């Protein structure tokens, strides 16, 4: 099976986009403080600009414009009521952010967008019934008996759920091609500063905005598709416990943010096994012969794992561009670094996708300490 | 080591309760509403035209008066329906759970994959994550959760179930479907009547399901096969179906063309997926529809020409338990075959060979799911 052309979900295409404003990394704390009318917490800030210099992040996109807080006060607070005003936006920008990452991804695919068969969509920014997939159909004009799942409140490890869904959706379907959208903008968690809530500027210096988009399928049509990674295999995980480290709610004042300091080197000490569960079977044990896309949780993960498993510098450069470039973009994140990684090989002249190498890992974590592992091949540059 | 199967059916309610008779009297008493009369007599006609005979629920009369926002018709309500549900919901997945478990027969630590099914509520992690604790299984369970999908999901479910369990060798999928009305109860208001549907209507409850292919011989006993699965929606449905949560919960928006639409929509699903079987007669089949409300059941009965007693699994589960969103489609395979059983009919579906499953909901998306029975 894992050797035959009507096989395994292959990527065909990758597509990403992101909110048309952004701000820069090294003027943030002055923007946020400003706008959200904290200037006068002096030794906060300087906080925040410890947070911001530590995220390694130099930019971020965000649909929230200094126009739409301040015809919105209740976003600048800490704690007022603002799920609605959130949800407003949300519901209405998330699909709209899915389209235009999507569009991307069809452009390269190269098939007409009425023979995708499924859609998945994956959000944690916003919900509504029916859902941000509904809506996407109905902007990209695809026909109704379009096969929509809808992933709502995940997290940041369901880019690599995503994969795990995609691959039964295209091997279990003779001819399926999957469109997978992964949307996420910070304004669900956006909040102004509080000296009582120190924490929750962690949540404020890291996460941005953006879509990625795949199609996923089975079968590629010889001289029409061309493959980019193949899904071979995708397993989930968590630490047991990890909920009273990383978890998230959803309230009248929006999404929260709580996640202990034990969070990094947690996972950092538990990808290994991960990995030997998963490359094991294929004989594989040298963590540097493959490629490596990682979601960058925070700079201190990346860090943590490079040094825990003994990898090269240059393994995660794709992971610490995209986190350098948009930040974190939660679910969105892996597939972005996806994207990158085929880039980069383009430009670096290696002969696959996945940086010269033939096998690679995708490794994503998130609330409750899930844990995600997704096994990829690359395919000829 | 072919087609997905249902392997068992275990279902769970809250034991709290409330007969629809006395409802309106419970209903305005409660919310402190007694004053307004006209709007309690429209309640009990609307009440009486339900078909709805009791439904269970997670909200007792005692934490109504703990939180008197809830009572309220639109005050901020979400943190503490938010408290109660994000609590409430796995352990009610959790007992339909073990009672679908039990029916399996199988060691609990031979489940591979959980879906997770409901819009009452979200957090992160899930309701999957919290009912792996509570079930005691391990953290490699593959786990999906699916908030927010609406009435519509048990056939989602379904769907989705099948490509895990085809897919993937020795796959054993729990799938949970675990729905309370908590999320939308609120008072009522005089200029919002038509919110009083929605407080006539849905009940609480969870179903739980084992689904694999390539069934253990002696050890396991298939109730259905799911042969398909499929699913589309009425252009502009969204206009007549939708629901959106916000500071005081989850709201309701449904027009009185919702059911004439699914009706007449719901005979173009049904030739897709059955011409193709070479099925043209729809009373060759035994009937799962979701009970969105006593209107639509009558109404598709009247479009298709059924029979009237194919509906009466359906009609048994709105009676005793109301509209449970996600989970009524699951409460109705069990009732099928448990009535297939009372009856000493020869197969799980009324004795019959194939039978449909549809379900419906917001954006007027319709799921069709075509079955098969297995001996009884
Ligand atoms: O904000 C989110 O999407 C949840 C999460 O786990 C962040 C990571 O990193
Ligand atoms: O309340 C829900 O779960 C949404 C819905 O579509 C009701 C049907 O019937």
């Amino acid at each position: 099976k894992s050797q035959r052309s009507e096989g395994p979900a292959l990527v065909l295409a990758i597509g990403t986009a992101t909110p048309s404003h952004w701000i820069d990394q090294s003027s943030y704390p002055d923007y946020y403080f400003r706008v959200t009318n904290s200037d006068h917490l002096v030794d906060l800030k300087e906080k925040f600009r410890r947070i911001c210099s530590r995220t390694m992040i130099k930019k971020r996109h965000m649909l929230l414009t200094e126009e739409i807080l301040k015809k919105n006060p209740n976003l600048c607070s800490f704690s007022e009521p603002s799920l609605d005003i959130r949800q407003d936006i949300l519901v209405s920008e998330i699909p709209k952010l899915g389209k235009e990452a999507a569009l991307k991804a069809i452009q390269e695919w190269a098939q007409p967008k009425s023979t995708i068969t499924h859609l998945v969509f994956c959000t944690r920014s916003g919900v509504d019934m029916p859902g941000a997939d509904y809506q996407l159909i109905k902007l990209l004009g695809l026909g109704p008996s379009v096969q929509r799942l809808m992933m709502y409140q995940q997290g940041c490890f369901a880019g690599g759920t995503m994969l795990r869904l995609a691959k039964d959706l295209a091997e279990n379907n003779k001819g399926a091609r999957i469109l997978v959208i992964c949307a996420e903008s910070s304004a669900i968690g956006f909040r102004g500063p509080s000296e009582s809530h120190v924490d929750n500027l962690v949540a404020q210096a890291l996460f941005g905005d953006g879509a990625a988009a795949i199609i996923v399928g089975s079968n590629p049509k010889p001289g029409l598709e061309k493959p980019v990674f193949e899904i071979v295999s995708a397993a989930q995980t968590f630490v047991p416990n990890g909920d009273c480290h990383l978890a998230l709610h959803l309230r009248e004042m929006g999404l929260t943010f709580h996640c202990t300091k034990d969070v990094p080197p947690t996972i950092a000490k538990n990808v290994e096994s991960c990995l030997t569960k998963a490359l094991e079977p294929l004989g594989i044990s040298d963590w540097n012969s493959l490629f490596w896309i990682l979601h960058p949780g925070g700079n201190a993960i990346v860090d943590q794992v490079e040094n825990k498993l003994g990898l090269e510098h240059e393994k995660l450069r794709a992971t610490r561009n995209i986190l350098r470039d948009f930040g974190n973009m939660s679910s969105a994140c892996v597939l972005f670094i996806l994207d990158e990684i085929r880039k980069k090989s383009a430009r670096d002249g290696l002969k696959t996708t996945g940086e010269g190498l033939d096998f690679g890992v995708l490794l994503s974590f998130g609330p409750g300490l899930t844990i995600e592992t997704v096994v990829l091949h690359s395919k000829p540059i």
